[PDB]
């Protein structure tokens, strides 16, 4: 309705990719059980995904207190510097490690750093905190556990991208705010996240069929996450309700032009920069949300890749 | 908390206003009646509405669905081009005719035209939409009776500060909407207004004690205001939620700086702008909320005043 016309606004490199057909796939099951809108996802990902660098890959399951969770490290070289997490998107009820494959093996290859991406469990089966825990977890079995593991866990960072992105920071500041030490929080790479805005410029002017990102759709992913009514404020759900003005490790926040969570990258920014936390902040013209997956076919998406692996190595 | 600092970013000019002490007042009775903190309110309005322009004034009552109510007309010149009404701020529920003398007086005396002032019935006395039918009916009613009272309601405009602005543009939409001709509507003038955004990158990094904008003090206006929590979503309080793509009159936006509230009038803008309706956004530089009332000691207030009267007239 007041809306503006997205389709239109974003670049030509972008316009490529929402054109692409992959005419393999059946239709998008907006009436399946959400099983079945995974196992969409997870086949749609796939021609994205594809073309990845070919390294060292390891998986392990390791403990939680709400069971084992699978990992899979990527190993560009036998001498990383630091470990980065990776945390991917989906809205908390969809991905997996496949879908984030080339993301992952990018952002390895471009820090020349172990990237060690955490299988947390989908919403809603899940529950906030339960991935954040489990995350935590996950961190502090590596941190205790890397000399077996040959890793090097004297630095980490996390890194994600949308929900992931926000799984990224509030891990980090769970880390912090209890007090728990799984290894030198060298920096976290944000890529277009949510951070707990309920409304916004950004959300009123974007979002629609094209992205997946209607204030109604929001309300969907957040009704999915969320168990009780009263974690909508919690400060590792909204982190703006977080103490952001001390104590935060080195954030990247990377915006996406067209995304109606785009404010909630600029907040964050203005927040860790008024408060002389360490940050960057890039936008990158013509995008949607959602846009990192596209690095084959998209300039924009690499140079967001490189430019996140860059500021991670720069903390090192 | 993670607010900025904003009595160190405002201007000189803003901070000798919010440093001027006057000794002779009581202090602001905040456990008070309503009745006693309205009192309070005009008598610390005094001050600053001292100095106004001299001009021709009438008080009149006018008669809507809900009772009478009292207006003020001020006539600059003999011959008016059109008329204004100026809706007063205050939170819906202080404020009246005397805390705007000033304001509509200087109004009157740029834009030179009548300018009627309606004492819409305050919150929680009334609740939504009734002032808003108040102004409508008292607009319908000048118009029938136009040639009595020697104002010319060919063209008309709405105008107001705040909560006021709010008024000023649901009245427009309103009278659009119900194609109730009641005179056409030139242009409406909006100063730092609200227009039903639930959060934003503005209203998280300012508000404080020094405006009252806090997130508890904005909760308790609205619940002040509405009748229902349902009601946060009508057309005529988020108008976000009307049709802002179509015969919206010409508007004149007016930010100030380091208020909570300035991402409503932007998102306003940019919404207007997308969809190619007549508007002009301009940002007063160093401000807090509610600064029109400063006028005798703040250029800038006094330059917003002048703006939005040459940018009615400009529509004549």
């Amino acid at each position: 309705e007041n809306k503006l016309p997205v389709l239109d606004l974003i670049s030509a490199e972008m316009k490529t990719v929402v054109n692409t057909l992959q005419p393999d796939l059946p239709p998008w099951p907006a009436t399946g059980t959400i099983a079945e809108q995974r196992q969409y996802y997870t086949l749609e990902r796939r021609f994205w995904n594809a073309g990845a660098p070919e390294m060292a890959t390891r998986a392990y399951m390791v403990p939680t207190k709400y069971g084992q969770v699978e990992t899979r490290l990527f190993c560009p070289q036998p001498d990383s510097p630091a470990t980065l997490f990776y945390l991917h998107g989906g809205g908390f009820i969809l991905g997996n490690l496949d879908t984030h494959d080339r993301i992952m093996r990018l952002l390895a290859s471009y820090s020349q750093c172990t990237v060690i991406g955490i299988d947390y469990t989908l919403s809603p089966e899940a529950r906030f905190p339960q991935a954040i825990e489990e995350i935590v977890a996950a961190c502090c079995y590596f941190h205790q556990q890397a000399e077996d593991y040959q890793i090097n866990m004297s630095r980490i960072g996390f890194a994600g991208d949308s929900a992931g992105a926000m799984l990224a920071l509030a891990s980090a500041l769970w880390l912090r705010d209890k007090q728990i030490d799984c290894g030198k929080v060298a920096g976290v790479l944000l890529w277009y996240g949510l951070y707990g805005l309920r409304d916004s410029v950004t959300r009123r002017l974007l979002g629609g069929v094209w992205d997946g990102l209607t204030q109604q759709d929001l309300q969907m992913y957040e009704e999915a996450y969320l168990s009780n009514d009263a974690d909508r404020e919690s400060p590792y759900y909204c982190l703006f309700n977080n103490d952001l003005t001390r104590e935060v490790p080195p954030c990247f926040i990377a915006g996406a032009e067209f995304d109606p969570l785009l404010d909630d990258s600029r907040l964050l920014y203005q927040t860790l920069a008024a408060h002389q936390q360490p940050c960057e902040f890039k936008l990158y013209p013509g995008t949607l949300h959602a846009f990192l997956h596209y690095s084959r076919m998209m300039k924009t998406a690499d140079e967001a890749l490189r430019d996140g692996a860059q500021f991670f190595t720069a903390q090192l």
